[PDB]
C-alpha cells in the first residue's frame, strides 16, 4: 500500500465530525466517517519542530535531543545512528518518500548526513485553495524516475497556523462560535476564533482538492491515508502548552481496507504514527522505539500519553506532562516562572493575549480566565478531564486526589529515568542568548512593519488587533 | 591675556542653593556665584548633550550647522562648514592652548573634524569619587611640561548630574522636604528619586570646591575668568529633551579676573553666548555670521529672544521649536499628531518616574497637570505666561486674549527658521533613522533582560524593580 501522512498545522478537535458548531468541514468530516475517527490522540509537544522531531521518529523529542524548539540546524548534532527516520524504515521496504504540500518544511531540531525524503517540490499567508499538489516536482519526479514503487508521502499543509484567513464562500458568525471557559467571552476573541475556523474550513477545501487529484491518479484503491495536526490550535492557553487544548489533534486513518464508521477512544501518542505505519506494510518495528503500534493485531494498548515543553522561541521553560484517559498531570520544573513569560511570537500574533492582559489590569478576567495570568505556577498540576474537561480546576493540592497525583508524578519520574529525557540538560549560554538576540531582531522588525512601540499598552494593542481582524475580514 | 575655563556640569536646571532650592547643599557653588555674576535667565539652545554642545562650541544654534538630529554625522564626511569655527580656533588664533579636562572625555559634535577640537586632552555614567584630582591627569600635566608660557582655554567636563544618581551620605537629603515640579507626582517614588538627584549636585558641589582648590595652589587663578554652566536642564521626564525651562534654564556663573562680585543678571542668555563673550573677553572680535550675543563688557548686546529646537533624539522622530522672551515661552510642535511620550529607550531605561506616571495614568490618578504629557497628541502651538505659571502647565495658546502674544512669537520663529536657515526642517535618511531605531529599541529590549525584566513589562511589575533599584541608590 502505499502511505499519505496529511499533516495539518496548528488544530485541535475543531472539525464539524467532532462536536464543533458552525465549521463547514466536509471533506475531513467525510474522511471520518468513512475510516476511524481518533478522539484520543495527542502529539507529544504543542509547537512544530518538537512534535514533528518526534512523529518523524517515533521518539519524544527529548528523548533524541530534539527538545528545543528549535535547536541544532547548524552545530554538528546528528540523529543518532540507531533512531532512524521514518524514510529510512520505508526505503528499506522499496518506498519512494516524498515531501508534498505547501509547507515544503521538516522542522526537525538535528541535522541527518542522508536525505529525509527521496524527492520534495522545493506569521505565514495561506495560498489559494486551488492548488494543485500533484503537479509540483515531488510527485513529478515519483511517477516520471520511479516505476513500481509504492509512495510515502508526507503533505503538509500551512493552514491553520497564523495568519489566519477570511472564508467568504461560508463566513462563520462569531456570537456563535463555541469558545473554551480560559478565554474571554468577548468580540476580540470571537472575531479570532472565527477567523481559525475559516481557515480550517480553507484547509478543508485543500483536502476535498487533494482527494479529487488522488482519484484521477489512480492510486485512491491502494493507499492507506493518516490525517492528523502536529500539535493543537494556535490560541494562547493552547499552542505551546500542555493542556488538552497543545496536545489533542484529529486523527483519522482512511483507506481500502479500513472499515468505515469506526470511533476509537484509545490513548494515541503521534510517536505511535510511525510503529503503526512500519506495521502497516509489513516491518517489524525496533525494540528502541517509543511509540507503540495502535492498529491491527500487533498493536500494544498504552496506559499513558507523555508531553514536554522545553525552550519555545526565546523562552525558556521546563514542563512535562503524563496523560491517561482520565486524568492530566503537569509538572513546572521551574515553578517561579509566570505561564506568560515573554514570548515575541505570542506577543506579535494573538490580539487574545492583549485582550486578557488589558482586561487582568481592569480585573475583569473570571478566575478560571485569570489562573494564566499569575505572576508563578503550582509545581504540579492535576486535571480530573471528564468533570473538567478545560482543565481549569487543579486538583493537586486536594488530598482526596493525592494518591493519584502520586502515582502520575511517580510515572513521570519513572519514563524520565527510562528514555533519559535530555530536556534536564541546560543548552549552554551561547545558543541561549543566540535566539534572545534572534527573537529580539524579529520582533523589532515585526513591531517596525506596524509602527507600533515595541512597549505598546494593552489597551493601545487592541486599537491596533481590531483594525487587523477588520482587515483580515471579520 | 587671562586664561579661560568653562567648567560645564551635566544635566542641571536652577537646582543650586543660591537660586533658592530648599534643602540642597552646594557651598562652593553658591559661594562662585556670590563671588561673580550669577546669571537667572540663561537657556540651552537644545535639551540634549550633543545638540546643546555642538551648539555652544560654535556660538551657532545645532539646525544652523546641520548638527540639529542627537546623535548623527558621526562618521560619514560631514564636517563643519568651512565658515563655521569652532571656539578653540579662535582661542589658537589668540594665542591660547585648548585643554580638554574633566572626567567626560567628550565633545558629543553631531560632526567631524579635520583639525583637533583641543590640543591636549586626559583621555548611564558611573560618578567617580570626589577625591578626583584633576590636575594630575595628562591634559594638566601636558601643559604644564610643554606649554606654560602660553595661556590656556579649557573646558572642564564633570559626569554628574547624568544618570545613575548618586547618594551623598556625609549630607543626606530628606526625600520628604524636596520641591517637586507640580507636573510630577508628590510621591514617594518622585521624591526618592529627586533627593537622589540633589545629591548628585551636592557630589559634584565637592568636586567643584576641589578643583578651586587645586587651581589656587597651581596659581592660575589670579589671572583666570571661570564660566560654570550647565549643558541644559536635569534629568528628569519632562525636562531634559523637552523645550520647556526645566529642559533648557541652566545655571551659568561668571567668575574671576576683572569680575566684580554680588552681581546678578536677569538679562535673556543663550549658551551659545558664551562663545563670542569669550572672545571678546581675550580680546578678538566676534565674525557677523556668529549667531550668539556677547553678553559682558562694553561689547555686550542684549537679546529679545532666545530659541531652541527638538529633533530627532536618540531614535525618537521629532520636530520642535521654541521662543522665548523674558515673560512668555511659544512652542511649535510640527508633528502634532505624536504623543509627547513617544517610545524613547533611555527615559524607560533610567527614569523611574516615567513608570510610576504611566502606572498613575492608567489608574486615573494623575493630576490635571502631570496628565498634559500623557495625552495621545499635542497642540501645534503652546504659549506659557512664566511670570504667572512658572511650572509651563497652561497652555494659553487657545486663549484669544493672548493670541496677538502667540502671533507675534509665531512670527518670530518664521523670521528666524528662514534667517537661519534651520536645517531641522529637511528630513534625514531612512538609512539614518532606520539605523537608530534599531540601534536603541535593541537596547531597551537589552537592558530589559539583563535587569530580568520583561520588555513588555506592566509599569506596576515595573515599579516594583524601581523601588529595589532605588534602595540600591541608597534611598
Ligand atoms: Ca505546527
Ligand atoms: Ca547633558
Amino acid at each position: 500500500p502505499n502511505i499519505i501522512w496529511l499533516v495539518l498545522e496548528d488544530i485541535s478537535l475543531d472539525l464539524s465530525v467532532y462536536g464543533t458548531p458552525e465549521v463547514k468541514t466536509p471533506n475531513l468530516d467525510r474522511l471520518a466517517n468513512e475510516g476511524i475517527r481518533y478522539n484520543h490522540a495527542y502529539a507529544t509537544a504543542a509547537v512544530c519542530s518538537t512534535a514533528r522531531s518526534a512523529f518523524f521518529t517515533g521518539m519524544h523529542a527529548t528523548s533524541i535531543g530534539a527538545q528545543n524548539h528549535r535547536s541544532h540546524l547548524d552545530d554538528g548534532y546528528y540523529l543518532p545512528k540507531n533512531i532512524k527516520m521514518t524514510s529510512q524504515f520505508m526505503r528499506e521496504a522499496g518506498y519512494v518518500n516524498l515531501l508534498m504540500g505547501p509547507k515544503q518544511k521538516t522542522d526537525f531540531n538535528f541535522s541527518t548526513t542522508i536525505n529525509a525524503f527521496d524527492a520534495q517540490d522545493g506569521a505565514y499567508t495561506h495560498a489559494p485553495t486551488d492548488l494543485k499538489l500533484l503537479e509540483r516536482p515531488a510527485w513529478q519526479t515519483y511517477i516520471k524516475k520511479y516505476s513500481g514503487q509504492p509512495f510515502f508521502a508526507q503533505i503538509n499543509y500551512s493552514e491553520t497556523h497564523r495568519t489566519f484567513i477570511a472564508d467568504k464562500k461560508n463566513p462563520i458568525d462569531p456570537s456563535k462560535v463555541k469558545i473554551p471557559s480560559y478565554y474571554p467571552d468577548h468580540d476580540i476573541t470571537r472575531r479570532d476564533w472565527a477567523l481559525y475556523l475559516e481557515t480550517i474550513q480553507t484547509v478543508d477545501q485543500k483536502v476535498g482538492n487533494l482527494f479529487s487529484e488522488l482519484e484521477k491518479a489512480g492510486v485512491l484503491e491502494n493507499t492507506i491515508v493518516f490525517i492528523f495536526g502536529d500539535h493543537g490550535r494556535a490560541m494562547l492557553r493552547d499552542k505551546q502548552w500542555l493542556y488538552d487544548g497543545g496536545l489533542r489533534v484529529p486523527l483519522i486513518v482512511w483507506g481500502k481496507g479500513i472499515e468505515s464508521n469506526q470511533v476509537n477512544n484509545e490513548l494515541v501518542s503521534l510517536i505511535d504514527v510511525m510503529p503503526t505505519t512500519l506495521d502497516l506494510v509489513g516491518l517489524k518495528v525496533p525494540d528502541y522505539v517509543e511509540g507503540h503500534i495502535f492498529l491491527g493485531k500487533n498493536k500494544q494498548k498504552r496506559d499513558y500519553i507523555y508531553a514536554h515543553k522545553d525552550r519555545t522561541d526565546e523562552t525558556d521553560d521546563r514542563v512535562r506532562a503524563v496523560r491517561n484517559l482520565r486524568f492530566k498531570y503537569i509538572k513546572n520544573f521551574y515553578p517561579e516562572k509566570p505561564y506568560n513569560d515573554f514570548n515575541a511570537y505570542k506577543h506579535l500574533q494573538y490580539p487574545v493575549l492583549a485582550l486578557m492582559e488589558s482586561m487582568h489590569a481592569k480585573k475583569l478576567l473570571t478566575h478560571e480566565q485569570a489562573l494564566f495570568f499569575a505572576p508563578n505556577r503550582p509545581q504540579e498540576e492535576l486535571y480530573d478531564t471528564f468533570n473538567d474537561p478545560d482543565e481549569v480546576n487543579n486538583l493537586a493540592l486536594n488530598k482526596n486526589y493525592e494518591e493519584q497525583l502520586l502515582t502520575m508524578r511517580k510515572e513521570l519520574q519513572r519514563w524520565q529515568k527510562a528514555t533519559n529525557d535530555q530536556g534536564m540538560i541546560d543548552e549552554t549560554p551561547e545558543v541561549k542568548e543566540y535566539w534572545d538576540d534572534f527573537f529580539k531582531k524579529h520582533y523589532l522588525t515585526q513591531m517596525r512593519l506596524r509602527g507600533l512601540s515595541p512597549k505598546i499598552t494593552p489597551d493601545d494593542y487592541l486599537i491596533f488587533w481590531d483594525k487587523f481582524l477588520t482587515e483580515q475580514g471579520k
